[PDB]
């Protein structure tokens, strides 16, 4: 039972066009809330937070953002946040995607969303 | 400009979860009318077809199904429909996508639109 999200890799900043109902129901996100959006709104807690919460790993995120540069997959965790705040754990795979001409036209985002026993 | 979908490879038969607007404009069926059908329905000429037409390429069609049981990729080219029933040809490649405990969850089709001289047209 896992989130699964598409980037489009041409478009800048890798906006989102399409979350599946695991990503939604889990994150409390609705689709037309997210796509057209950079997935790293998940690393705020909540829609009040406007920067990334302390908590998720800069070194992770460093890396993701380097993968995504470099055109290769990752796979690692990080801490994310539900809409209404509440903190979830994401083991995190992406798999870019080739159209033809050896270009990176999409990338894949499988997400498995891990229960925290934290206190914020 | 490619078409893009994605499949459900762990629900029965490959239902679609996704397509893009490329897939929209290029087929004519609008998102509502695809989601959670197989794929399959491009090769029937139409709405109202039921099964794969006999101008398409059987010997591909085979191909696509053992790619996907396989587990493995697929490129090759093949006839589709348009919902108002004019032919399409289709340079399809599929890209299974694995989830966790290495397992496929879902399968992704690029689709790359090219010209026919196939024509039943009046
Ligand atoms: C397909 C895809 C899926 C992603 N899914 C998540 C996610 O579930 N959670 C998350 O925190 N970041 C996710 N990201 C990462 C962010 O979008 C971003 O790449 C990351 O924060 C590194 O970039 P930055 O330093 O500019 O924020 C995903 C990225 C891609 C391309
Ligand atoms: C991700 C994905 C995308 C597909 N896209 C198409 C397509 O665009 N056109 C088409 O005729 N078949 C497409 N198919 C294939 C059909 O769904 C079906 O697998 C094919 O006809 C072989 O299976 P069958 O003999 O049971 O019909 C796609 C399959 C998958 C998994």
């Amino acid at each position: 039972p896992c989130g699964f999200i598409v980037t489009d890799a041409v478009e800048p900043d890798q906006p989102i066009i399409y979350v599946n109902t695991v990503f939604e129901m889990v994150t409390g996100y609705r689709a037309e809330e997210v796509l057209g959006r950079n997935c790293r709104f998940l690393q705020c807690r909540g829609p009040f937070a406007k920067r990334r919460h302390p908590l998720v790993d800069s070194m992770v995120v460093s890396e993701i953002r380097k993968c995504i540069d470099e055109g290769i997959e990752f796979q690692g965790e990080l801490l994310n946040f539900r809409k209404d705040g509440s903190p979830l754990m994401n083991r995190l795979r992406l798999t870019p995607i080739y159209g033809d001409d050896d270009t990176i036209t999409h990338i894949i985002g499988i997400q498995f969303f891990i229960e925290t026993d934290i206190d914020l």
